[PDB]
């Protein structure tokens, strides 16, 4: 996984 099965949600904490 990492950096895919996140990559959205993270998106949002992407701008975190």
């Amino acid at each position: 996984g990492r950096m895919l099965p996140q990559l959205v949600c993270r998106l949002v904490l992407r701008c975190s």
